[PDB]
């Protein structure tokens, strides 16, 4: 599923990601835009052999099991394919764990390089939330 911008904002808010660990909703929408273009089905291989999955590009070395990643910890205790669902619940639950890990949203490279320090409220401008 390719979410619309405000559509994803509303889903993320309903799921309690807005202001989660102090990250306003625009941060999460901005991160999803650059990580996945709002596409739940997005996957990308990493150099280390792990793969990133879903709207928030959650990694198979630490967070989910994809059955092919050396050193997988599966800390979210989920198959990586569950993170590709049109229902974002599993991605949100796992993102809450990741962002609590100590580095906040710096865990997402695209967030640090493209969202951090910018006017992230722009990402939810116009939406009815
Ligand atoms: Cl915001
Ligand atoms: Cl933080
Ligand atoms: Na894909
Ligand atoms: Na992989």
């Amino acid at each position: 599923k390719v979410f619309g911008r405000c559509e994803l904002a509303a889903a993320m808010k309903r799921h309690g990601l807005d202001n989660y660990r102090g990250y306003s909703l625009g941060n999460w929408v901005c991160a999803a835009k650059f990580e996945s273009n709002f596409n739940t089905q997005a996957t990308n291989r990493n150099t280390d052999g792990s793969t990133d999955y879903g709207i928030l590009q959650i990694n198979s070395r630490w967070w989910c099991n994809d059955g092919r990643t050396p050193g997988s910890r599966n800390l979210c205790n989920i198959p990586c394919s569950a993170l590709l669902s049109s229902d974002i619940t599993a991605s949100v639950n796992c993102a809450k764990k990741i962002v609590s890990d100590g580095n906040g949203m710096n865990a997402w490279v695209a967030w640090r390089n493209r969202c951090k320090g910018t006017d992230v409220q722009a990402w939810i401008r116009g939406c009815r939330l």
